[PDB]
């Protein structure tokens, strides 16, 4: 069809980073949607359904409570200011307390999605503050995409 | 674009309450959808994608156990009765009773979304049970939207 | 509309099992999509927005830590290999208390969604690993749907 669409996943070969990639199974990047500088570029003006999921993994809560963030930013015009379209935070560890067991693995998914008005050339970014907790070793766990509506 | 659409956000001014607003950047309310009674009113029959996200924050868990709820209801005809379309529940504080420290800000987001057949005149509500844990201070943290498909 | 669409819900009568159903208010199974073997069957090739949400609830965790998974898989041709399109993992328990604390109940919602180019006869499955932990007590808590775009 002619509808600009994109659904990229995190390249499981990009150890320690969130590399969006469409060279994988069940991924899309068609009709003007481009992947430029790890961001998606909007080919036309209009409404788009934007979304994303990232899966976090760690184990045990080794001091320093981690705040997990996930945002889809918009950089209008042709590299203007970065503004968050969708944003969600999570804390995987509350405790960490002395004496006892340890290393109980934890998993924390985050999903963001919304309908927005985008101008030609705008750039979308799906970002995270903790690429070191990123769990992309298996499929469907981390993804980002948009569809013109 | 001729399709009934909306994407409202939590008014950051709202004195400790959740007040949907379409008067903030990257917000929508077009082609017939009206903001009426903090609810969204459908201008015509048809399929509709309705989504919503709320973020919750807090420091420490003053003993007790909080339950966080979020739910988009449907109130059809000419004022019928609320019926759950989408609903979620979360549990922030799993433990807290002995003393040996304090402070540890937690974050809990909840996302709801689905495709629904509605009639002209139906209104949609997205309510939480605890506006006192609501984190509508910045970004695209709290939003309610819909779109004709 | 004339767009293939479905939005099925967890049948409350199927206690302790995940049985999808369009046999309830605000559910949909129209324009070619079908419920076969508890799976939604794709009636035509196209870009589909796929989503699903499950709510897990449990009474404490007397020892051992549970893992909660929720995936949407695609089976092409007709009973061909399985590939996860959407997948999220979660762990409702990180502790375990030998006396003192008493089996506090937990809630864990998981939402999954994306757009995929599917083909006619393709079957999609929305799975979970712990049906004994599924919460379809109230409406809107467990659903599965698709829509052609």
């Amino acid at each position: 069809s002619d509808k600009p669409v994109a659904h990229v996943v995190a390249n499981p070969q990009a150890e320690g980073q969130l590399q969006w990639s469409n060279r994988r199974a069940n991924a899309l990047l068609a009709n003007g949607v481009e992947l430029r500088d790890n961001q998606l570029v909007v080919p036309i003006e209009g409404l788009f359904l934007i979304y994303s999921q990232v899966l976090f993994k760690g184990q045990g809560c080794p001091s320093t409570h981690v705040l997990l963030t996930h945002t889809i930013s918009r950089i209008a015009v042709s590299y203007q200011t970065k503004v968050n379209l969708l944003s969600a935070i999570k804390s995987p560890c509350q405790r960490e307390t002395p004496e006892g067991a340890e290393a109980k693995p934890w998993y924390e998914p985050i999903y963001l999605g919304g309908v927005f008005q985008l101008e030609k050339g705008d750039r979308l970014s799906a970002e995270i503050n903790r690429p070191d907790y990123l769990d992309f070793a298996e499929s469907g766990q981390v993804y980002f995409g948009i569809i013109a509506l």
